[PDB]
């Protein structure tokens, strides 16, 4: 009855990668005391940061790192059927320097998944952690995508448009291994002249433009009209802004397609054919406005369901959606619309 | 009936400026050869580029240079009360270098709309070109804002964020001036990593996201707090992107807000009391989808009408409502909301 798009689990420790690493590259950890880097400079303004007060555990444990509490704190708990792992690892994909370096920790990463928590449970699906480099990534997607449990490559959302026609073997390679892309925010997103707009809680209201701004970059490069049947999920972008896309790029296409006359379709059908959209962070939406929204989508198989676990902004499946809502949209938006989208 | 607050009047070439400006300017244009520069690397692939077919006259005029023209065809022959021109003058408030010449344009540009187009027709009304320096822009307010026929300051959207407290002088010489502020796109902004994404039809796609960086660095820098009649034009970003904004600032805010304590109301508030949004471009829009949106923002006093004269998407004021609406909606998308606005 539910699918989990949007699940964060971790590692507790970067030490967790050294038994993946090829043993050049262990030596960046144990010697060169390597660490991820965030450049955000800022974030939630509460205890707990950025998660849900009962994630930590008692061992000190990073939350999302801890298998058992996953299992009882979610996917047991909240009756999950399926959940959709996007990992904390976007940092290797939107890297800055020692590339080379970076795409060892995705392969070691995608190692991890699949070893401490895809093969411990059978309702765990994976998504395949990449290096921009498309070269390395495509490669990386060939080695562990054949998984019958790993269902996604994700891209994960940095200052740069993964439609750009140097990312399409990587689109190709997930075509050609039955994966849809998952598309989900990194912590280093900025905007206009690259500032970070000073407060959290300003560039949290704006990084659904980075998201936007993958659609535009999707559709624009013919990614959809090389590959039809590629389908991407835009993960914790919100939907709300959904309809405006559709409309503005339908017009902005309707008087200049002869720029990019790859594109075949109207815009808005590449959003219905081709794209998905979770629910979370959800507001609190009337039913009478949340299916104004679905109306101005032309479709009820866009959306989809996430919780986002561990993090603060956390969505329960049955406290999330409207309740005035048919039963039959409330099962294409917990599970269906999912469900489709992974061949489940 | 109407009110137009999109009309961009031009110079006709760089020495109309010459007779506004110092001896010392005056070389920069006779000696030195300068031209303005834009940096967008693409345009409409269209003949006549962004401008109506019939604009450019029979002289190998710019559009809307020709004070003739403009009233011939819009002001007349749309049957407008009151345009707001907002000028094709963006260059000097976003320049990257050569300041000190830029806020000497600034001016000499607002000479010009004063002398040859504010005081050649009462229809017509203005917005005051600023150089992006706050001093010399408080300056600049200050010695033309006293003009009876100029209502806005315009602040230029380009790679920054005009709600930075290094701006509050401008904002706080507006309101004390009386003036609104005017917010129209540049054609140098850019999205994330500084890219223009490769296409000018998904640039056109993407430049809503920098109006809506504005209205999150308006409201989370609290410029609304420290002026609350000061009120913002959003001319040309759309609109169908408001409800979405309101509610994912609501959201943000009833968790964060300990962050910015100076926000002392609802970012709703603000948009509902503090912001107004043009309609063009318009398009195609279901009279229930249109009045759903206004629902949506719970105030049918947040949007105005435009023509965008001369550009290739001028909308036409008997031509461009839901035929279907009230003729009270009517008359305040036309008229009435920017007449409060520009205390007309
Ligand atoms: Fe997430
Ligand atoms: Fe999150
Ligand atoms: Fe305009
Ligand atoms: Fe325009």
């Amino acid at each position: 009855k539910v699918i989990d798009t949007d699940i964060h689990h971790d590692i507790a420790s970067v030490d967790d990668l050294v038994p993946y690493l090829s043993d050049h590259w262990k030596r960046y950890i144990t010697e060169y005391n390597w660490k991820p880097i965030k450049t955000t400079p800022f974030h939630q303004v509460r205890s707990g940061t950025k998660y849900r007060g009962d994630s930590f555990g008692e061992s000190k444990r990073p939350p999302g790192s801890d298998f058992e509490l996953l299992k009882k704190q979610l996917l047991d708990e909240h009756e999950i059927t399926y959940g959709v792992l996007g990992g904390w690892f976007h940092e290797a994909t939107v890297a800055t320097g020692w590339f080379e370096f970076a795409a060892a920790r995705a392969a070691a990463y995608n190692d991890y998944t699949i070893e401490q928590w895809l093969n411990k449970d059978e309702r765990l699906l994976g998504s395949i952690t990449i290096p921009a480099d498309p070269v390395a990534a495509v490669r990386e997607i060939d080695r562990v995508g054949p998984h019958p449990q790993m269902v996604q490559v994700m891209m994960s959302i940095g200052n740069f448009a993964w439609g750009d026609p140097r990312f399409h073997p990587i689109f190709e390679a997930a075509e050609r291994h039955g994966l849809a892309i998952g598309m989900h925010l990194s912590a280093d997103i900025t905007f206009q002249g690259g500032e970070f707009l000073r407060y959290y809680v300003a560039w949290r209201a704006a990084h659904p433009q980075a998201y936007m701004t993958q659609v535009i970059s999707l559709i624009t490069n013919g990614v959809f009209d090389k590959y039809p049947n590629l389908k991407v999920a835009l993960i914790e972008g919100g939907f709300e802004w959904v309809p405006f896309m559709m409309n503005r790029m339908d017009a902005a296409y309707k008087g200049l397609r002869q720029e990019t006359p790859w594109v075949k379709r109207m815009p808005s059908d590449y959003f219905r054919d081709n794209m998905r959209f979770s629910t979370q962070p959800w507001h609190d939406i009337s039913a009478k406005h949340f299916l104004d929204i679905i109306d101005m989508m032309g479709s009820d198989k866009m959306l989809m369901f996430s919780t986002d676990y561990p993090h603060w902004d956390f969505d329960a499946p049955k406290r999330t959606l409207p309740p005035k809502i048919s039963d039959d949209l409330k099962n294409k938006i917990l599970y269906e619309n999912a469900r489709e989208l992974y061949n489940l």
